[PDB]
Order: C-alpha cells, then structure tokens, then sequence
C-alpha cells in the first residue's frame, strides 16, 4: 500500500512534467554556455524562431520578430536545433543568374569576361572571397550565367544599393552587346 | 508477489495518464508564468492556435476565432511550442513588390528615388524603423523593386487605410513615367 | 527469481497495454470536463474529426459525418488536440476577393466606397462586427479588393442567401462603373 | 547479481516485444469491443485500411480490398486511428458545382432557383435532407454554383444512375437559357 | 554499490539493444503466424516492400523486387504495417474514363448504354463482379464517363491483351456516334 | 541515499547514451551477419544512403558515392532500414512509353505487332523474362503504349547502347507506318 | 520514504536532462572517433548541416556557412544522421542533358559519337572514371542525350571553366549539324 502508492505515484509526476524541468535545465545551460548574444538575430533552418534576441529568462526566451512582435521561445528548443547567427556575419553575398536568349551563344564568352572585369574593379566588391562568373546551367529555354560574390559591407544598407548597382551595370553590360535577356518562349506548331 | 503487482499496476496507470497531468502541470506553469493576457491574440508558427484568448483553465484554454468560434487548447501544447502575440506589437509592416516591364529599365532609378521620397513624406509612415526601396530580385519576367516600411498605428482599420493610400500613391508615380507594370510575357514562336 | 520474473512480466504488460487505458483514462476526463455536447459538430485542424457528436462511450467516440456515415474516434485523441466548436459560433463570416482589371485603377476607390455604403446598409449584415473593404494585395494580374463581413445569423440557410445576394449586388455595383472584373491576361510576343 | 541480471533480461524482453502483446490486446479489446461487423466494408483519414472485413483474429485482421486482394492489418492500428464505417450509412450525397460564364450574370437567380425545384420534385431525392443550390464561390474564370443534396438509396448501382439522371436534367435547365457552362477562358494581349 | 551498477548496465543494454531482439521476435512470430508464403508477391501501402519473397530468416526477410535486385527487410516491420499480398488475388481490375468534347451531350445515354452492353457481352469479362459505366463527374474541360469490371484471369498476360481489346472497342463504340473524345479546349479572347 | 542515487545516475547515463551502444551493437550484427560485401553498391528507399560500399566499421560504415565522395553512415541505420543491394542484380530491364497521335488509333494494333517482333528477335533481350507491349493507358493527349523486358548484361555501359539500339528501331518502325508521336495538343477557341 | 522520494527525484532529473548528457556523450565520441577534420567542408542529405567547420567544442560545434555566417550544430546530431565529406572528394563530375528537336532523330548517333569523341580527347577529363554519352530519357517534347564525366581537379574554380569550354564545345558540336536544341512546343488545333 505505502509502496504503491509512494513509488508508483513519483513514476506519473517524475514524467509527466518533462517539458518544464527539460526548459529550466536548458536555460541553466544556456546560462552556463550562451551562443549568441543580446542586441543579435538568430536563425534556425529547422524551426522559426526567426528574429532579434530581446530577454533570456529562465524558461522561455523572448524573441523580437522583424513584424515588430514579440516572440516567445522554449529554452529547450537550442538544446535540439541547430542555431544560426547572421548577426556575426562578415560579409554579405551576391547571387543571381542572368540568363541569355539562347541564339546568342556566340556572346556568351565575351560577356562572361566583361562581367567578370566589372565585378574585379567595383569599389563595393570584397576582391579577398569568392568571385565566379560562368555559364553552367544550360537552362530549357536560357543560357544561364551564375554570379558569386561578396561585399565588405554588412549593414542590410548600403547592401542593397551595391547590389542595384551591380545589377544595373550588368544590364548595361549585357546590352552593350545584343542579348536582351530571354522568356519562357516555347513554339506553337499551329494546326 | 503484492509488491511486484503494485509496481506493474502503477506502471501501467502511470504512464497511461501522462498526458492528463501534463496538461495539469502546464496549467500550473501558465499560472505562474504567464506569456499573454486575456484580450490579446496570439499565434504559433508549429500548430494553428489562432485567435483571441477568452478563457485559462486548469486544463484547456478557450481561444476565440476570428470566424467567432471557440477553440479549447490543451495547456501542454504551451510548454513544448513557440507562442506568438501579435496582440503586444509595436507597429505594422507595409511589403510590396512594383515589377516593372523589363524594357524600362533606364527608369528602374528615378523610380525608386521618387517612390523612397513620397514614403519619406508621408504622415502615416513612422520615421524611426526600417525605409528601404530597392531593386533587387531580377525576375524572369519582371524587374522587381522591394518596398519595406512601418506604421505608427496597429489598430487594424487606419492601416489598411494608409496601405491603400501607399498602393494609389505608388501607381501614381509609377504611370507618371512610362513603366505600366507587367504581365508573365512569353515568346511564341509560330510555326 | 519470482521478484523478477514478475517485475518483468508486470514491465511487459504495461508496455503492450498502455493504449487501452489511456482510451479510458481520457474518456473519464471526458466525462468529468465535457468541451462539448451531443448535439453540435466539432472539427480539429490536426486531425480529421469533422462531424456532428452521437454519442460518448468510455473507450470511443461516435461522430456522424456530412456523408450520413458513422466515424468512431478513440478517445485519447481529444487529450493532445486542438478541438474546435463551429455549433457553439455567434455569427458567420463572409469574405470574398474583387480583382478588377488592372486598368481601372482610377474606380477603385469609388467602388470601395460604393461597396463599403451598401454592406453597411445592409439588413442581414451585423453591424457590430468587423466589416473592411480595402484595396491591399496588388496581385499579379489583377487589382484584388478585400471583403470582410458578418452576418448575424448562423443556420447555413439564409447566410447562403445573405452570401449570394451580397455577390449580386456586388456585381452590380461593379458592373455600374467600367471594371468588369480580370482573367489572368498575360502576354504574347509573337515572333 | 542474479536479481539485476534477470531484471536486465527482463526489461529487454519486454522493450523488445511490446509490438506483439500490444496487437493481442488490441485483439481482446475487439473481441470484447468490435466497432464493424464482418460484411461491411470500412474506412480511416489516418492510414490505408480501405476494403470489406473478412476475419477477424486475435493478432492481425483480414480486409478483402476493393481490387479482390487480401490485406492484412495488425489489430493494435485499431486503438489509436479514427475508423469510418460507410457500411453502415443511412443516405447517399450528391455534389457538383455548375459555374457559368461569367458572362450571364443576370441568369444566375432563374438558374438557381430551375435546378432547386427540380431536386425538390425528384422522386429519387430525400427531401427530410440538407438540399441547399446556391451561388458562392466567385471563381476566377466561372461563377460557380454549389449543389447538395442526399439519395433515399445506398446501393452504388441506382446511386449513379440517380445522380446521372440529374447531372442530365442540370445540363438541359442550364441550355435552356443562355449559360452553355465556361473554360479556363484568359486573355493574350498579343504584341 | 553492485545492484545499482549492474541495474545501470543492464538499463543501457536493453535500451541499446531493443531493436535487433524485436527482430528476432518479429522472425519467430513470422514462423507461427505468416501471412504470406514464398513464391508470392506482397504490397505495403507504408513502405516500399514491393517484389517477390525469396527467403524468410530470422533476422531479416530478402524479397526480389521487380528489377532482378534483391531487397533485404528487417522482420520488425511486418509487425506495425498493413501488409497486401497481390499474390492471392482472384479478379484483375479494369478502370478507364472516356471524357467526350463537352458539345456530344446528347450522345452520353447512348454511348454509355453501348459500353455497358459491349462490356456485358465480352467473354473475357466476368459477370458475377462489379460492372459499372456511369457518367458522374462533371470535369471541367469534358464529360467524364467511369468504367469498372472485372477480368476472370489474373497473370498479367491475357489481362492486358483483354484491357487493350476492351480499350479498342471503346474507341471504336465512341467513334461510331460523334464524340471524339475531348483535349483541354481552353478559350483565349484576343486583345 | 547511496542506492538512490546511484540508480538515478545510472538511469541517467542509460538514457543519453543509448545511440552510441546501440551503433556498437549495430556493428557487431553486421559482422554476424552481413548482408551486402565491401565492392558493391546499394540502396534504401528510406534514406540516401546511395554509393559504394568502402569499409565496415564497429560504429560506421564509410560509403563511396557516386560524386567519389565519401559518406559515413551510423550502423543503427541497417538495424531498421529496407537495405536494397543493386550490385548482385541479374538483369538490367528496359521500360518506356510512345504515346501516339491519338488520331492513329487504327495502326496501334500493328505498331504494338511490329515492337514486339522487334524486341523478340533482338541478340541482347533476355528471352526468359518478361516481355510486354500493350496499349494500357488512354492518356488525356496521346494513346500510350508500355514496353516492359529485360536485358542479359548487367554492365551500365552495353545496357544504354542496347537501350539506345531498341529506342532507334522503336522511331524507325514508329515512322514506318504513319504515327509520328505526340505533343500536349490542346484546343483554343478564338473569342 | 526517503528512497522512494529520491527514486522519484532522480528518475525526473533523468529524463529531463537527457538531451544535454547525450550531447556531451556526443562530443567525448566525436573527440575520440572524428569523420571530419577542420579545414573541410561536410554535408547532410538528412539535415541542414553545409558550410565549414570552424571549431569543435564538448557541447557543439561551430561550422561557417557559405554566406560568411556562423552556425552551430549540436554534437548529438552526428551520432545520428549520414554525414558526408566533400573536402575529401577525388574528382569532380559533370552531367548534363542535350534535348534535340524530335524532328532530327538521324542525327542522333553522329551527334552522339562527335560527343563521345570530343570528351574522350579533352585535357581536362579524367579517362580513368566513368564516360558515358547514349540517348536513354525519349522525352515527351525533346531526345534527351545524357552526357556523365568527371574531371581531374576539384577546386571549384577551373572546374567551372573547364564546364563551361565542355558546354560550348557542346554546342558548336550539336549546330554543325542540323540541331539547334527544343523548346516546349505543343500544339493548337485551332477552332
């Protein structure tokens, strides 16, 4: 009776409040080894928990939202998930493809080498991380031309007005020569 | 004997019912540490528990949908998932995207100047938080510009308001040259 | 040796069983804290319970569907789920998207204007719920106006009529002016 | 020694065979509690288990599929999946959209109103059932009319017979005004 | 000190190793109760399992797939998945959907009651099984017409030399009278 | 206090351990028993473990992709997966469809005539497997007829030449008589 | 009493702290057995784990992403998923696919072996790996040639180029005969 009532009771309880003790032993931990600090956003590829780190509490952490909303976050989720810090980035990075007409394959060289010579000589460019330009997809219905590189600036403005500019030479560039881009541009067969 | 079946018997009930004294213990815990108010909606990014709070029992709270239906939530969930409240934010978020016809591209800058300017003077946009008018997508059948800026109001009603006004205003400026926006816009070849 | 051997048949059996009387377990929660009664629908969206109540048995639940057809539900489900109550709602929602053709931007507001006086005057519209008429999407092929309304009574008799004779007057007042509504219109480029 | 040996091997026994006695429980639990009978063909949302009950033993149950094929189910899926049981149902229901042209707006009401008296004077139709004809949905490319109504029959033979009796008298009520149904139906600003 | 280190390696041991003595258990329930024999092949709508059985051990059964590869599965799934064993089957199905030009709708009773009559009179169909041709889908670019029967032979030889005799005559049938099947027949509205 | 304590730690460390023990245990298993050998390559259709097989470890199995590559995987995986072995095929089989013009219908019975001759007078088709050429599918724009037989080589390099050899001879009888394949082939209806 | 509560204490402490003991398992494991080196970059196909790694503590390990971002991983994910290595690739391989018109189907071998040839003589392709070049795809609106070759670097900067001269090679190749690649192309049947 005693027994069975002391040490099968204690088995339910010890178990049914997983969650809570899980939460304050992972913001003991967090407490004891942080990854990120205060005033940075985090991100995670397998949960949202996308945002700026507000408050570290001993249970749950508050998270501000780019939405201007408070999140609030299970400390035992950073014990399970990978975490992400784009708040210490380095450099920001410069993708795009152009994708040509498909009848213009013999600018295809030519174009790659201007692109290159521009990125090489931009004042906004890091020229210390990687810089690729070259035709490597072979699209269905483009030729398609990849853009790599960084920036050596990380404050989400003068970002974008780098990436404008990039993107404006490189229509210029690419219509220097006769390009013009391309569209989906299937064939009809009419009947 | 009698102590081996007390402890089966316990096992069993034990681990039968976590659920109910999970969900107990999670009332507990909202108790004591409470995320969210009464008159305020909330949400989650991992289960739909939209709407506004009613009602925090012991075991299930009682949320009330927008299409004004309850919906009871057991208390368990709050412990394991990341709770949203919409209800504590600051302002309200204005995104847009302009998509010109890729053959005005010699406007793309005097587009974006005028669109940041008439954002920049407008009486319902708060100074203070994020202003970025930029282009930067590169569609494949459009040449897209970003809008990103905030309000000073978060009641719902205004806002939809100045979205409207922002949107006329921005079609205003954007047919005050020659862009007229741009459709999917393929190639035919006939044959 | 009979300590053990009992201790491991006592582990096995509560191991194999633990379903059954977790069923039971949630049935007498169920019926110590009803979140509903027998005559009203329920639905949940994680699990697909969608139907009117019948009956509450201390293992299942029988639920009658849409179809006429019985459906049994064990009851631990109602322990870990959302559960909903469209029977206990206050009112029914009408909400519905315009889309004119993208070339009539100079009617938009007065058709907002036109359908926000005529849903306010209408006799089967709540007017104490939320109701907006606003231009906010700015869609790829059309110019989309949002409806947002209630209607104050609740038998899925005469909300249809109330609904169909909104979407007439709607396209009446539309018609008034020149929209006309808008198809997906894309462009060509023959070549 | 001996007492922690044997309750190692024990405790490995049972985390090892737990899915066995579970599915002979699941067996008892259906012995003492069958939710279907023998000659009735069942359904779950959950998992696959469509076709006729055949047996019914005390580990696994025979379903004989639609395709004459024997399918075999472990009797522990029983005690945790929502099971449906069409055999068992009372009516049969109709469901069809019409969607107009988009075009005939001023015939959407005496359409309507055609098909709702025709179901009320259908012989074939039970009219203590839901038999609701409205217009509510405002496609993109139609104007779509709901239709939902039950069958006083449950056979899957004079079923179908009824409902293409009816799909037919729809079909000459619509042409005999000027409706002649719709198509996807863009439009191609060609250049 | 002894007990509880002998406890702890115990609890290790079965919580490491539970997988491979399920297997074992598994296999030896496979030899008091199989489901299946060796020169059939089974079907899971859970897992890929598809093929032919070779061997059953005690660990693991090997299964040749239909490309001449050998498939080795771990016993432990046939305890928790709904196996299917084609195998054993009595009758092969033949469904099709005829889907005439949506302009033919005078010629559906005819045409359906000429399928229903060939179907009736084919001696390669069997008589006893279902046997429906219906119209009773309404799609949105044709008129729909559902065939369903039963073949008296299943070795996947004459089965499919019966479905293409059947498919030939169908096509011959619905040819006779003006049908002519029926393509996607979107419409376009220049500008 | 000492026993108490001791179980609790030992219980811990049995908990977080488990994996490690349990790909140790994995490990020994397959040196016990091994169901594929060191240069061949294998599969599973439950996780992409595609590759070659390099060495077999006590805890991991180092696998040589098919990008020469290499892959560690954890042994508990092969405790629980459906491992498919590809390297110890006996045959490489041959599978498409031709989809007539669908106008054609009256040469399908001898264009299905003509393949199969081909293919059972082909040198490099295994005569004692299967071969099938039917007309089985009535697609929604062309009349699909299967191929289905085996090849006696399982070398990757003479199996595409004979595949490319059977797909030449399919074109040149396929135009031998008058089908010339097919496109989507839809209708537009000019408004 | 007292042992029951600390059985009880103990078992709780447990189970709620099993994740980070099993991390710290994880990293003792990685310190003795490491797949990867710091300087090289590793992959997942299971989780999102790519980029560089950087450090390699007790608890996680810290990995620069692509985008110049830190990321930190929890140990107890390696013992657990396939982890694969790129850093440690011998070759680099290219695969590519042509798609001619369906109308030039006597120039399909001629295209094939000037292909073959062409690789076979290039400097920068491996002759010891695998060289594939056959039809073998027979799509619905292009003849797919598979093109499969590895190259002898792996530094991901003349690899790019070495593809690109294989793709314009490809390309001059495929227009000196009678080509020129496909589109889409369907057909109308005007009405």
């Amino acid at each position: 009776g005693l027994l069975t009532f002391g040490g099968i009771g204690g088995l339910a309880v010890g178990m049914a409040g997983k969650d809570i003790l899980s939460n304050f032993f992972s913001g003991i931990m967090l407490y004891f080894d942080r990854p990120f600090s205060i005033g940075d956003w985090i991100r995670s590829p397998d949960r949202n928990i996308e945002g700026t780190v507000a408050e570290i509490g001993w249970r749950i952490t508050k998270i501000t939202t780019f939405d201007n909303r408070p999140l609030y976050v299970p400390n035992s989720l950073f014990s399970s998930i990978s975490v992400e810090n784009p708040g210490r980035m380095t450099n920001r990075r410069i993708t795009t493809t152009i994708g040509l007409r498909y009848e213009d394959a013999a600018k295809v060289g030519v174009i790659v080498e201007a692109v290159r010579e521009m990125l090489k000589n931009h004042p906004a460019i890091d020229q210390r991380q990687t810089l690729l330009v070259y035709f490597n997809q072979f699209a269905d219905s483009s030729l398609n031309i990849m853009v790599y590189c960084f920036t050596k600036t990380t404050v989400w403005a003068e970002w974008l007005a780098a990436q404008q500019d990039v993107y404006l030479k490189i229509i210029d560039i690419v219509q220097s020569h006769g390009a013009d881009f391309a569209f989906p541009s299937q064939t009809l067969y009419m009947d």
